[PDB]
């Protein structure tokens, strides 16, 4: 649902995704990042290094100050600013107007990016993780609330197929991807929370009490580049993975995710590099699915072939990041609490493996894998 929105993403490699929007009248064109980890709206309102335009409210008709402060710290970069409401639509989006609420940035730190593009940023979480708290109502909530699109999107990234991709508001788009939607449920409307119940490297069950995958929670993330799994997944994966990989050797920045490998060009060995399958929690009881993600997704290309290992440590849970969403198309069905994955239309290639969906599993007690 619909041809309109088909390639309206692009970016940079490990940069994000961005989408077009317009902003106050008339209207002011600006590039937003596509951010389901996080719940705020908020774009470059006054000069920075790296902005080439920003939003210029007193040139605005429409804009209405909140008079009330904001700030969000990410994982590296935060921003502060001042909240309102504007006018905003999507023009390569459904075929509407909201009054949202708007994050004028004001002043930031790490934010922002050099190479960029983009402007500001749309997170698409739900309101429990918004700022300055949960009556601050998130984009996506507003736009249901004031229009008929249904309460759902889906998100295919594209992996270089400079990257690009589609964000279809409202629905589902069935040109986008094959096989079947399979999905999860979303566990808590607040990131987009989901249960991995297993995990297998070259088909190797990594042998972990399933609450380890899930410690202290597991989510969808668009908004950050590389899969990271908790210390004690970490620690395993990497474990496998090096051995897989032994014929070979790295340095120790490679494996933590600091300095970049290569191979004369077209030489890379793939080969060597295992396929990961993380098996989530199903719709049905005693139930899962697994998506497998091969090594292609998780070195990721940097300008001989160059890469950096694309799995990286993590101390606040699983974040399923941009390089796993690559070559699935990723549907959040709000409305029905749960997350769909199919194999996408941009799938990633092998001459002798394939990123698949693949169900259904039967998984005792997947209940348990959840923690608290
Ligand atoms: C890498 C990164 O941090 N990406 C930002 C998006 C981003 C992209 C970018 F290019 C530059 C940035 F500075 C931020 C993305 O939201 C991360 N989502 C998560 C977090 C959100 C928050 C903020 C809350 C939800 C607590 C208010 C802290 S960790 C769940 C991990």
């Amino acid at each position: 649902s619909f041809v309109e929105m088909v390639d309206n993403l692009r970016g940079k490699s490990g940069q994000g995704y961005y989408v077009e929007m317009t902003v106050g009248s008339p209207p002011q064109t600006l590039n937003i990042l596509v951010d389901t980890g996080s719940s705020n709206f908020a774009v470059g309102a006054a000069p920075h290094p790296f902005l080439h335009r920003y939003y210029q409210r007193q040139l605005s008709s429409t804009y209405r100050d909140l008079r009330k402060g904001v700030y969000v710290p990410y994982t590296q970069g935060k921003w502060e600013g001042e909240l309102g409401t504007d006018l905003v639509s999507i023009p390569h989006g459904p075929n509407v107007t909201v009054r949202a609420n708007i994050a004028a940035i004001t002043e930031s730190d790490k934010f922002f990016i050099n190479g960029s593009n983009w402007e500001g940023i749309l997170g698409l979480a739900y309101a429990e993780i918004a700022r300055p708290d949960d009556s601050l109502e998130p984009f996506f909530d507003s736009l249901v609330k004031q229009t008929h699109v249904p309460n759902l999107f889906s998100l295919q990234l594209c992996g270089a197929g400079s990257v690009g991709g589609s964000m279809i508001i409202g629905g589902i788009d069935h040109s986008l991807y094959t096989g079947s939607l399979w999905y999860t449920p979303i566990r808590r409307e607040w990131y987009y929370e989901v249960i991995i119940v297993r995990v297998e490297i070259n088909g190797q069950d990594l042998k972990m009490d399933c609450k380890e995958y899930n410690y202290d929670k597991s989510i969808v993330d668009s908004g950050t580049t590389n899969l990271r799994l908790p210390k004690k997944v970490f620690e395993a994966a990497v474990k496998s993975i090096k051995a897989a990989s032994s014929t070979e050797k790295f340095p120790d920045g490679f494996w933590l995710g600091e300095q970049l490998v290569c191979w004369q060009a077209g030489t890379t060995p793939w080969n060597i590099f295992p396929v990961i399958s993380l098996y989530l929690m199903g719709e049905v009881t005693n139930q899962s699915f697994r998506i497998t993600i091969l090594p292609q997704q998780y070195l990721r290309p940097v300008e001989d072939d160059c890469y950096k290992f694309a799995i990286s440590q993590s101390s606040t849970g699983t974040v399923m990041g941009a390089v796993i969403m690559e070559g699935f198309y990723v549907v959040f069905d709000r409305a029905r609490k749960r997350i769909g994955f199919a194999v996408s239309a941009c799938h990633v290639h092998d001459e002798f493996r394939t990123a698949a969906v693949e169900g259904p599993f039967v998984t005792l007690d997947m209940e348990d894998c959840g923690y608290n």
